[PDB]
């Protein structure tokens, strides 16, 4: 037989929801990450021109807070996209891409074991 695991929204929530958190408290490495980017805002008017597809702490705890992930890779790829989102945009030498590389070292560190747990 071939049976497909079936993923309840707060089964997911407990199992991923402390690896975002693990992001989060990572300071200042996140705060750059915790909202959305405002390019009028950051002075960087460009952004939008070159990331298509925005993403960030707080849309990614939205839609695990509201239900919105079927599968765990769906949300995790919602964290590489922002985390390559970041690493496209900004440049090898700058805050930003640093601290986005500290992140997805955090991030890698704390999904494994949930992935793990998850199946
Ligand atoms: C995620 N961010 C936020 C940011 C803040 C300040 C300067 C550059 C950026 N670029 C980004 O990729
Ligand atoms: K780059």
């Amino acid at each position: 037989s071939m049976r497909k695991k079936i993923f309840k929204p707060e089964e997911l929530r407990q199992a991923l929801m402390p690896t975002l958190e693990a992001l989060y408290r990572q300071d200042p490495e996140s705060l750059p990450f915790r909202q959305p980017v405002d390019p009028q805002l950051l002075g960087i008017p460009d952004y939008f021109d070159i990331v298509k597809n925005p993403m960030d702490l707080s849309t990614i705890k939205r839609k695990l807070d509201t239900g919105q992930y079927q599968e765990p890779w769906q949300y995790v790829d919602d964290v590489w996209l922002m985390f390559n989102n970041a690493w496209l945009y900004n440049r090898k030498t700058s805050r930003v891409y640093k601290f986005c590389s500290k992140l997805a070292e955090v991030f890698e560190q704390e999904i494994d074991p949930v992935m793990q747990s998850l199946g």
